[PDB]
């Protein structure tokens, strides 16, 4: 009849824990589609909004988890022109496709304090290179804002935690606590039962130690 599918945008910078939180939700949910522009060749044929509604055809997969940092709006507003434009090529009629923003940047948090703990993570001339890429992506970095365009494209926001780690509690598992519980309470059809915390931490600890 009618299908939903999904696809989890981040607004993130380099570091906040997007691929970790991902792979994480993936290890949980294998039947999702996580697509990593970082795995991308920038002269790849088929780019990741081209993947996506790659992904998006088959009745087999409904999530796709659009794993780039999006810290400009710009970089939202094409998400939402190129799929809205091309979907046709892709899809049926019967298929409705929802945007479900994943807000990696609180809205109160500095960007000395989002800076302390991005680099701490990321180095935890290369490293020279490293540091200026990160500022980019600060330097681009515009807070979601679903009162005017683009944003408020967004079907929904999940709003996550950025934090140092306390009570031995790595911020990462918090958040991906907090798009379980967010998703079961909105959108039940799509994860029907939480999976057992301890299949979460399971999942956390292999995407944490992942090198
Ligand atoms: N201490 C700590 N490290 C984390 C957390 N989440 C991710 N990391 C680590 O921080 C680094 C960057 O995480 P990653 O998921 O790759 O960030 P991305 O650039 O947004 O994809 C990796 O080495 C992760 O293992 C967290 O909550 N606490
Ligand atoms: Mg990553």
């Amino acid at each position: 009849s009618t299908t939903t599918k999904y696809i989890f945008v981040p607004i993130a910078t380099i570091g906040c824990g997007k691929t970790t939180v991902f792979n994480t939700l993936n290890n949980l949910f294998p039947q999702w589609t996580h697509i990593q522009n970082d795995n991308i060749s920038k002269k790849a044929k088929l780019k990741i909004c081209d993947l996506t509604l790659l992904a998006l055809e088959d009745d087999d997969q409904s999530v796709v988890l659009f794993d780039r940092n999006n810290s400009a709006s710009r970089e939202r507003r094409q998400i939402f022109t190129t799929i809205d434009q091309k979907r046709d090529e892709h899809l049926d009629d019967t298929v409705d496709l929802k945007y479900i923003a994943i807000n990696f940047i609180p809205e109160d948090l500095s960007e000395e304090e989002l800076w302390d703990i991005t680099y701490n993570r990321v180095i935890q001339l290369d490293e020279n290179l490293v540091e200026s890429v990160m500022k980019g992506f600060i330097q681009r970095y515009q807070p979601i804002n679903t009162s005017r365009s683009p944003d408020d494209q967004f079907d929904h926001v999940i709003h996550l935690k950025l934090s140092k780690d306390e009570n031995s509690l790595k911020s990462s598992l918090e958040n991906v606590r907090i798009i379980i519980d967010d998703l079961v309470q909105n959108f039940p059809d799509l994860i029907k039962e939480k999976p057992a915390d301890e299949l979460i931490n399971e999942c956390f600890q292999k995407a944490l130690d992942y090198k």
